[PDB]
């Protein structure tokens, strides 16, 4: 199983597991562009399930523990890559190869802003540290797989086996990102500090994603179960 | 001075910045539980302030942007602590030597037993690593420097040296972090993997942190300027 993978084989793992790239309906108020956006994140949301049954090691779980996870990372899997599509787009946002948003056309949401200038900031560090692929494919499993992994019910024996399980396969990612930058020709210092820069950056995408949910959360009809509940429910 | 100190010299002047131990300042009820709470934060906030000073690097910010990053990481920085002085004490959170509070009572308010279900995991997964002080101290400083970093205001020249100044600093911390992995002993691989396996968990004290900071804003009015940020403004 996944345990016993290379550094290569996760890679390859990784990147074979990527899902098509989406497009949008069709490039102004707060309803229009929330439609817009609502629509795409749901498709992606559809896709990002047979991901993540592809990623090593996700699928030895059980499944309220899949559905766990997901429903605990799905935005920062949506964020950080758009902030990686949106990378070589200097001050825009690339949700689709059909949807470039302006900074400015963030204003079109009361309260997105705040969020498409934390989603640039993100994209410009990456372009900084020239975020590679392989790279970028790590970080979204790590993701995952970290974002619940604190919030089970470890009142249990498989409870704490699973995330037995979930903290093995994430330190094999670890090992991947360092394999990786050894090749890359990094020092052993470097090394060191490119995974820390990397995974404090994991850290922001958490901040971004409590606050997209909130923001989220403050929109809707409270009467109103949304797209991803749903589909969280029905799995 | 900071870019030249050695990873001994860091961990020496983060112990010796830590700030005193606090005591509660009462000895249930929704309100009750909130007052100690609450006091107590602030009295940690007074003295997180001197403690942030001492940490290498902060002081060459400027002023505005150490309050910047203090406001970004202040719940963090509290969170963490308590964490830490909690992991010996399974299934309650030490709050201070007097005030040591049980998973149960988390409910005497509402939706704060959800929270002290994190902080008693992450305690808890913390006495599973065998957290040591010399690395408590380093994940620390790395929450203060971190958690504000990427949403500073300006674009100007200078905004790009502060932050350049602020990688910086967290590259040494890195650097000491590791250090101090190798002379405990550990493999290559048990190293890098000990440093994802503790910055992993600084992902789950933001989210705690962010989780904190609604429960708050929900149960207060909107009439009130809280402490915090009123002491914010003013270090300004
Ligand atoms: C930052 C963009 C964004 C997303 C989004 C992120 C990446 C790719 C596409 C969209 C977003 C907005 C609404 C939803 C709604 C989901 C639902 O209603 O079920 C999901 C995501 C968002 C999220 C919250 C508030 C405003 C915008
Ligand atoms: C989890 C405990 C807690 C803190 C706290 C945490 C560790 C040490 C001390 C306090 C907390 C509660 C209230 C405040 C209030 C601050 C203020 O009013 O300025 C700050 C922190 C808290 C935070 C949010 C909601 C409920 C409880």
């Amino acid at each position: 199983l996944a345990l016993s993978l290379t550094a290569d084989q996760m890679v390859s793992a990784l990147l074979d597991a990527e899902p098509p790239i989406l497009y949008s309906e069709y490039d102004f108020s707060e309803a229009s562009m929330m439609g817009l956006l609502t629509n795409l994140a749901d498709r992606e949301l559809v896709h990002m399930i047979n991901w993540a049954k592809r990623v090593p090691g996700f699928v030895d779980l059980t499944l309220h523990d899949q559905v766990h996870l997901l429903e605990c990372a799905w935005l920062e899997i949506l964020m950080i890559g758009l902030v990686w599509r949106s990378m070589e787009h200097p001050g825009k946002l690339l949700f689709a190869p059909n949807l470039l948003l302006d900074r400015n056309q963030g204003k079109c949401v009361e309260g997105m802003v705040e969020i498409f200038d934390m989603l640039l900031a993100t994209s410009s560090r990456f372009r900084m540290m020239n975020l590679q692929g392989e790279e970028f494919v790590c970080l979204k499993s790590i993701i995952l797989l970290n974002s619940g992994v604190y919030t089970f019910l470890s009142s249990t024996l498989k409870s704490l086996e699973e995330k037995d399980h979930i903290h093995r396969v994430l330190d094999k990612i670890t090992d991947t990102l360092i394999h990786l930058m050894a090749k890359a020709g990094l020092t052993l210092q470097q090394q060191h500090q490119r995974l820390a820069q990397l995974l404090l950056i994991l850290s922001h995408i958490r901040h971004m994603s409590n606050k997209g949910m909130e923001h989220l959360y403050s929109m809707k009809c409270k009467n109103v179960v949304p797209l991803y509940d749903l589909l969280l429910e029905m799995l």
